[PDB]
Order: structure tokens, then sequence, then C-alpha cells
């Protein structure tokens, strides 16, 4: 195809969530508890639908499927990422995601969970649990058991426009106060190790996977290291965060008029900030903080005006 294709927005209550995503984008949300937007997604437990076009109606999963020449006819049973906007108003529970091995050995073929995190906004004094101390499994074990979270986890300091790369197997948390654009492999498997004790909207606590979790996680934690780049043309500012094995992600300062030129199998894109004017051939096609769409494999070159800030992605 030669549009781009919106995407309507799915919501996940959360007992961490909260109303920022009807706040600050507009959206209608079904509690006042809701921590996360999937919003480009193909997941079985709360596909996209796609919004206009042709196609509107149908979910990613059904474009995925039978409409793979959109995707630029890559291969894969599943389409590969999942997008979210994350409201963590409280703390989330400290977790590690199992890769594809583990998880599709444990999880009946669900895929991995690496993933990554841009940190739109947070207050002053936001931070994240990322990495741990402990040298062995057993010292895992054995930390967690004693719930000494003070010497065994590791904590980062965030801002922001901070980037966060999250390979499976790292033991980590967002922490209260942190508006999330999350991208990551089209899964939902999550071990959790420790959720604070908390009850949910129907009295019960969560699940906790403790063996699961000390399975899937890397012993000793090592901080992998990713190199940024950036450049700029008229109308924009293109900042590279990573160029990794299941994904690359980019975010897009424009100002004025850019122009671009569609060259990957397909482009996932959120506007995070602003408004503008997607034009190419004899076509218009508004743009607003909150919406997300896919441009196709055969996207014509297009030109984006206006002051927008979007964060996308690709294979
Ligand atoms: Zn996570």
């Amino acid at each position: 195809t030669q549009s781009p294709i919106f995407l309507t927005p799915v919501f996940k209550e959360k007992i961490w969530g909260g109303t920022a995503l009807r706040d600050r984008f507009g959206y209608s949300i079904p509690s006042e508890s809701t921590g996360e937007c999937w919003a480009i997604s193909a997941h079985p437990k709360g596909p996209s639908t796609v919004a206009n076009g042709p196609y509107k109606g149908k979910t990613l999963i059904e474009l995925w499927e039978e409409h793979r020449e959109v995707f630029g006819g890559v291969e894969g049973d599943r389409f590969p990422l999942l997008t979210k906007l994350l409201d963590v108003k409280e703390d989330t529970s400290i977790k590690v995601h199992p890769d594809d091995y583990y998880a599709g050995e444990n999880e009946e073929g669900e895929l991995g969970k690496t993933e990554c995190w841009y940190i739109i906004d947070c207050k002053e004094n936001a931070e994240i649990i990322y990495g741990h101390t402990a040298r062995s499994k057993t010292e895992l074990v054995t930390m967690i058991n004693s719930g000494d979270w003070e010497g065994l986890l590791r904590r980062i300091k965030i801002k922001p426009g901070d980037f966060y790369y999250v390979p499976s197997g790292t033991l980590h948390a967002l922490c209260k106060g942190a508006l999330v654009l999350e991208t990551q492999q089209n899964s939902d498997a999550t071990y959790r190790v420790y959720d604070y004790d908390r009850l949910d909207s129907n009295g019960s606590p969560r699940e906790l996977h403790f063996a699961k979790a000390v399975n899937a996680a890397t012993v000793p934690h090592v901080d992998g290291y990713i190199d940024e780049s950036t450049e700029s043309r008229k109308g924009i500012t293109i900042k590279t965060f990573v160029q990794g094995e299941y994904f690359s992600v980019y975010k897009w300062d424009i100002n004025g008029e850019a122009e671009m030129a569609q060259d990957e199998s397909f482009l996932i894109c959120s506007v995070i900030e602003g408004s503008g004017l997607l034009k190419y051939e004899d076509k218009t096609c508004p743009l607003k903080k909150g919406d997300h769409f896919i441009l196709p494999a055969q996207m014509p070159d297009f030109t984006i005006k206006g002051t927008c800030t979007l964060i996308v992605s690709h294979i």
C-alpha cells in the first residue's frame, strides 16, 4: 500500500496507572488507573485496529497475515513489535522478560521481550531500577528471599529525553513519576519477582513468577553499551537511539517543513508532541499528539510541516 495506516489505541488498567493518558494525550481511558496504551499492537491480548482507509476496522494481525505487502513482505509468523505509552504514576513491579528461546519453551511460543524506553517526561527525582548486584543465581535467590532490594537492585536517575535499552534477561522496573514510549518485541511475557505486596482492583495480589524470573535472569548483570547519533537536515533533527537485533528506534524533531523518504520495510510512528501536516503526492494527512501510525513499504516520499516530535521504529 501507499498511504499512512493509523491505529486506534487499546488501553490496559494497572494498579500503578493513572489518568495522564487522558490529561496529556486527550485519550478516553477505561479507568482512573490506566497504566498502558497499546499504541501499535498486534498482540492477541489487545491488537490495534486500523483507524482509516480501505482497511479501516481490520486488526494489525489481519494486516500482517493477509496483507504482508504493507510490511514489505518481511518474514515472521507475527508482526514483530509492540509500542506502548506508559503512565507510570506509581512504581511498577520488579521483573525480568525472557528471551525468545525461554519464552517459546515456557510460554507456548510467545516471543521474548527485549525492549527499550524513551522517557517523554518524568518528575525531577525520577528513577528506574536497572540491573542488580548478584554474582550468582544462588546469591540472587538469597537476596530476593530476604527482600534485600537495597543491596540487590541497581538504580539509575532519569530525566526527560533519556533512552534506555533493556535486553531480555535484565532485572528491571520503571518507577513512579514517568511518562514513557516503550518499544518492545510483540510479547506479553513477564516474570515478576516483587510487586510491593499490593492488591489489585479485585482485592487480590498480582502473580509473581520467582522460579521463571531467576531462570530467565542474566547473572551477573553487565550494563550493555549503545551509541547514539544525531543528524539534522532542513526542518528536522533525527536522533538514532539504537539499531539492534530486534529494532531500531529514533526521534524526529520537526520544525518547519521536513522532506522524508520511507526506505525501510515499514515505519512505526508515534506523535508524542505537537502537531503537523503530512503531505505526499496530492494527499494531505493532519498529525497530532497521540496519533500512532505505520508508513507502509511503498509509502511515497513525503513532507511533514509543523512543530512536532515523533518516536519512530522499524525492524
Ligand atoms: Zn518491562
